[PDB]
């Protein structure tokens, strides 16, 4: 019993996830996606030239 | 990913053409342009010298 529970806390420490960790890294990622995708819809929008042309 | 990318700058910069000088540059001949009929227009009428002759 003792045995078991040892090498399952080992194997716990080694495979599980901790929630906190990557709630934190999922946060972050989701934050730097909508950052893109806010920058893109502005460089979409930068290449606006025509009023050399026309007038 | 990040070669395609450099590749493409380089390509586009390569070929491409940037659309201010040669809106400069077509403005300019046109100008030009109005300018050469003006002078053919005058130049055109420049030899009369048919009250030599006649009165």
């Amino acid at each position: 019993g003792t045995s078991a529970e040892n090498l399952t806390a080992a194997e716990s420490r080694i495979r599980d996830t901790d929630m906190a960790a990557e709630m934190m890294a999922f946060t972050k990622n989701n934050i730097l996606t909508q950052a893109a995708q806010s920058m893109l819809a502005q460089a979409n929008q930068q290449p606006q030239g025509v009023l050399q042309l026309l007038q």
